[PDB]
């Protein structure tokens, strides 16, 4: 059951008013045969141009929402709407543009595509609320084919060339034509009762239907990321390494451990309440605190009540001492915490639009976050950059230029001079800082919390 069989049935009651007299009785085989495309009896890794929800959501890197309204089909000018906002008019002779024949505006789509995903995805997931149209326009802009490798690499085709009759993936695909090989999902297929917005509407806000084809084909991919990701969901997918996950995730571990670790020598909390993954590990093995975890998976559709966090009758005091909520998405935090909170309006290669204002992060796994809320805050301010160490000043073991820094919390700056390790130290978690700001983390925490309570520290 590896992919999606071509002769599973395909419910057709979608695509009768664009196509009236459709069949009942339909399979993906006869499907893309009426689409125009002819796959020869072909053993050669494109089975089927459409994927089963599973495949769907391995790829969701490669998801692009579309639609096709007619204008006016043969005879008809067609506007076509893209996920990403594009609105292209397309004539048989929310950016708009104004009627252009095929031959033009496949180039166009070919630009888009390259654009949007070559640092995403090896592949495109049409992602359609199919009524007729978007499958019969399919033909002007799609050649299909046995799996190829790209001319310039060796990463597959994702597009082809009528000029020069070659192959290229997203990254080498300037001046190329087709779109080939490309993967569909009818969300259709899923059961649903009503129409697109009715359906998207129950769940999200921040789209709205301004009856564009993009709108629609927003708010398709926008379903589909709900009904994957929020109200299903699943970390036992994993997703290749696309770019700085690694670091990012090296770094949010460095950082965590930095600022609990000072937040402890600072105020001497007599008890942290670790509040979030059910899997969680001691962030400063070697404070003295009484260390105490509460399990919260990620909330992936709204962000969880404090009250029912806390309430409902653990140290039942979470008032003492103080609240560490590494990455768990709450309402309003209390005026005792220490907090990571993803924001999910830094779009990113790894962050990716989600439902309702959230944001589908993807790293390592598939996190839809509920959206960014500034208010989430008010009892807590924005903790500032500060590098903090007690290790011995020795070099042991890239040159060097001296470190003046008033945030290089270490004995040798309290001393009067950074020593070369300890400057090292602060730039490499200057770094590692940077790099987790800039991927979308936010970092907050109590009003008490002062970095000069810290060079006491050394005594
Ligand atoms: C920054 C940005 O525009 N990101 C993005 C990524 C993937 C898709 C799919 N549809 N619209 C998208 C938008
Ligand atoms: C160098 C150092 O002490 N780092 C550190 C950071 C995070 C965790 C979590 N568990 N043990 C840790 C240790
Ligand atoms: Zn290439
Ligand atoms: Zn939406
Ligand atoms: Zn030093």
């Amino acid at each position: 059951p590896t992919h999606l069989s071509v002769d599973t049935k395909f419910k057709t009651e979608g695509l009768c008013v664009d196509i009236p007299g459709i069949p009942k009785d339909m399979t993906y085989r006869r499907l893309i045969s009426m689409m125009g495309f002819k796959m020869n009896y072909q053993v050669n890794g494109y089975p089927n141009m459409f994927i089963t929800r599973e495949e769907a959501i391995r790829h969701v890197r490669a998801w692009i929402g579309f639609d096709v309204e007619g204008c006016h089909g043969t005879n008809l000018p067609l506007q076509l709407g893209f996920s990403t906002g594009v609105n292209l008019v397309a004539v048989p002779t929310p950016l708009m543009y104004k009627g252009l024949p095929w031959n033009v505006v496949r180039i166009k789509i070919v630009q888009m595509l390259s654009d949007t995903l070559k640092n995403l995805s090896d592949r495109v997931v049409f992602v359609l609320w199919a009524h007729g149209f978007e499958l019969t326009s399919m033909k002007y802009f799609v050649k299909i084919g046995p799996e190829r490798t790209c001319c310039l690499c060796d990463r597959r085709a994702t597009c082809f060339s009528t000029a020069s009759d070659t192959y290229a993936c997203w990254h080498h695909s300037i001046g190329f034509d087709y779109v080939y090989n490309p993967f569909m999902i009818d969300v259709q297929q899923w059961g649903f009762t009503g129409n697109l917005q009715s359906n998207h509407d129950l769940y999200c806000q921040v789209h709205g239907n301004a009856h564009v084809a993009s709108c629609d084909a927003i708010m398709t991919r926008c379903l589909a990321v709900h009904e994957c990701f929020v109200k299903r969901v699943d970390w036992t997918i994993e997703y290749p390494i696309i770019g700085d996950e690694l670091k990012i995730n090296a770094a949010c571990r460095k950082v965590q451990h930095m600022v609990v670790k000072a937040a402890l020598l600072a105020d001497k909390f007599p008890v942290l309440h670790d509040i979030g993954n059910p899997k969680a590990i001691k962030c400063v093995p070697q404070a003295d605190v009484e260390w105490k975890f509460y399990d919260a998976q990620p909330c992936s559709d709204k962000a969880y009540k404090i009250e029912e966090l806390f309430y409902s009758y653990h140290s039942d005091k979470f008032t003492d001492g103080v609240c560490l909520f590494w990455n768990c998405n709450v309402d309003r935090y209390p005026a005792n915490s220490i907090v990571c909170r993803f924001d999910t309006r830094v779009l990113s290669n790894l962050n990716l639009p989600g439902c309702d204002g959230g944001s589908l992060y993807v790293n390592k796994h598939a996190f839809h976050t509920p959206a960014f809320d500034k208010s989430a805050f008010v009892n807590l301010k924005q903790l500032p950059f500060f590098y903090y160490s007690d290790s011995p000043c020795e070099s042991h073991g890239i040159d060097y230029v001296p470190l003046k820094s008033a945030t290089c919390i270490t004995r040798c700056n309290l001393g009067g001079a950074v020593c070369r390790h300890h400057a090292n130290e602060y730039r490499l978690y200057l770094d590692a800082y940077n790099m987790m700001i800039s991927a979308g983390f936010s970092l907050w925490v109590y009003k008490q919390f002062d970095t000069y309570n810290l060079w006491n520290t050394f005594t």
